């Protein structure tokens, strides 16, 4: 395991991941390079801040689910290279209606840089500890649409307001949001900013 | 970890496993009892036999998806108890059309006893070391219905034709397939049958 990073499944303890990348259930269809391991890797700073944002299970019982954390750079190819393929539309339906895959690096939903391969940027959602379900944002993980912002209108009150939670939740322990998906959190003081690593996810 | 058990992924190396159970994409609609961190665990010796059905890389390009395998009893009651709970049709149309929730358990779909928590049994499939994609199989895992059957009709000659290529790597590799569910393997020479375990996948 690389430095400075860990496996944060052992950090954050009661965790019900699933690593999406790691499994063909993505927008891509099918397990990203890089991504040989359902398991979430990460900073030892963004598992440390992860698990205050956890600790927030004080909030209304929420329950973190995590996605995806460090990203090998030979993944975010992995992902230009599939945006650049003829449309099958295996995954549209469910990733991208509304939007081409023409415009995918471009509206801006899958760039040549990725926060995620500095390995302090997290998806997560949050669920519900007292009745175990998922907390409803309007919007699925990847959803690459308008619907998937954080400002985001079309998407009711207990969307938004679940959104400004799992936001509240992240901003309060260490990380910075991004207004275009509402899942994305970024460490505020990472430890390696300009850092873009390409070890596998393994 | 329990003795005579192992984490699987730290055994099968390049495995691409999701451990359903652990996330809220099973029949149940959430994470069952006792499935904490997203991981296939599992005897020793299921990890040596595994090993060996994975290394049957050898056959048409297959790659092997974990599902599940050690299941603790409590994971069973969980089973048992949503069997017992009013329909809501959350997950009938996936898992289980033609079937009801009331005769889950006399159709035999949901047992007061499982193979997994034993240990020694394995829920998967092989997916396409060439192209990458997951091999068909005609049926979902968890199906619940007799299209998931071994033997079962309706099922394209490729679909059965694949189903058959599992069970072969299997058998040949120390498992005893069951008739009723293509994805069901069990080791034949289980190092605890009789020992049913409660101690929870985390």
């Amino acid at each position: 395991m690389e430095i400075g990073f860990t496996f944060l499944d052992e950090i954050v303890h009661g965790v019900r991941w699933d690593a999406k990348y790691a499994t063909w259930d993505n927008f891509t269809g099918k397990p990203v390079d890089g991504y040989e391991v359902n398991r979430i890797v990460g900073t030892y700073e963004l598992a440390e801040s992860l698990l205050k944002a956890k600790e927030l299970a004080a909030t209304q019982g929420y329950g973190l689910l995590l996605w995806d954390g460090y990203r090998p750079k030979r993944a975010v190819n992995c992902f230009m290279q599939w945006a650049a393929q003829p449309e099958n539309n295996l995954t549209k339906e469910s990733y991208y209606p509304n939007i081409d895959r023409t415009e995918m690096i471009s509206k801006g939903y899958v760039a040549s840089k990725s926060s995620h391969s500095r390995g302090s940027a997290i998806d997560l959602t949050l669920y519900r500890l007292d009745t175990g379900e998922l907390v409803p944002m309007g919007s699925r993980f990847d959803f690459m649409d308008e619907r998937s912002h954080h400002a985001a209108n079309g998407i009711s009150c207990n969307e938004a307001q679940n959104r400004r939670r799992l936001r509240s939740i992240m901003e309060n322990s260490g990380f910075e949001a991004y207004s275009l998906e509402w899942w994305h959190y970024v460490l505020r003081d990472e430890p390696y900013p300009n850092s873009y690593f390409d070890f596998p996810v393994k």
